[PDB]
């Protein structure tokens, strides 16, 4: 039941660790899950279905430590309360790599990663820039550039940085130093005039 | 000579503002260049092979440019002289979105794509960090971050968010606001304390 299924998308972060999506083949999931092929078919339509399954996973789990953070105010500076934002994605997608790099490749070639990605970006981009708005409104951030758009430029800055940082790409911050780099480039150009 | 050769990228570059790399035959680029298809292999190895070409000529076009700029200090404040900087790039690759798209997708697939993006991105932050270190050393900028992993978010950043505007993703800058939105980020995070 949930326990076939917990295997196939446990089976398929196994193998997504030593290689690509384009190299794992539905038999192989199957027997990493102790099932056959037909039945394998039975709980997703396809392999590319598990890996969407995996993401959506992750990026909702993502997305629900972000909301418990903002229902709970950390009882902290301005600059620690960005980074434990930040640190949400940070240890989220540090902690399932396999599934961002595949889900990253994924993005060009499927319709439903690419909105799943999109459809969550949007979300934390407004939350980013209505953040920002709070700030500005009690007047500890400056009115500089139009909130959304400096909120899209600084997540997208992350999305990109990070997935770097855990692809170990050339160049890339290394990933011991990557949230600090980023913390700074978020306090100074929200608070900076 | 040059000039059959000219015509099969100039061809390329026209075919892929209306479709992908991979809806394009070598018989299609062939035919709108006048020759036939072995005519065609004599020039390249494969529609790969003009693609890398295209991107080569434009990732030196957006360096030698740069380092026209560099030679030639345009009389000008601090954030005007980040604009015309990060505007090489901004125009450069704005004005060729077709290959740059394809380029973008093909980093995945080609080793010398990759490699190609990533000696010039070496360079290019390089370049960032020697200009931030000498604006430390003047007193005109803090010692904050470590100057290379600062110049490697930037630059990371404007890759992602340039791109996205360019491609009209969701989310991403409008392309007549990008320009404002990076320089902001820049110049507060080289200069803020
Ligand atoms: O780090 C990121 N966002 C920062 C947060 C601070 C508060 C809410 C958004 C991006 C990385 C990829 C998706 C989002
Ligand atoms: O805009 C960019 N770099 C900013 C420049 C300021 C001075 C030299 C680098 C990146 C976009 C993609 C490649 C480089």
């Amino acid at each position: 039941g949930d326990d076939r299924e917990l295997a196939i998308l446990a089976t398929a972060e196994n193998l997504l660790e030593d290689r690509p999506l384009a190299d794992i083949s539905v038999d192989d999931l199957a027997k990493g899950a102790g099932i056959s092929r037909p039945t394998f078919y039975f709980y997703f339509p396809s392999k590319e279905a598990v890996l969407l399954t995996l993401l959506d996973r992750v990026v909702n789990q993502a997305d629900m430590a972000l909301q418990t953070l903002a229902e709970n105010p950390a009882d902290t500076d301005r600059e620690n309360m960005w980074r434990t934002g930040i640190n949400v994605f940070f240890e989220t997608f540090g902690s399932h790599k396999a599934v961002t790099r595949a889900g990253q490749a994924a993005r060009a070639t499927s319709v439903e990663v690419a909105e799943l990605w999109s459809t969550f970006m949007q979300k934390w981009i407004a939350y980013t820039a209505a953040v920002i708005d709070a700030e500005r409104d009690r007047g500890a951030a400056p009115r500089t550039l139009p909130a959304h758009e400096l909120a899209t430029a600084l997540n997208l800055m992350n999305e990109r940085t990070l997935f770097a940082s855990f692809a170990g790409e050339q160049p890339s911050v290394p990933e011991a130093r990557v949230l600090d780099t980023l913390v700074h480039i978020w306090v100074t150009s929200i608070y900076g005039e």
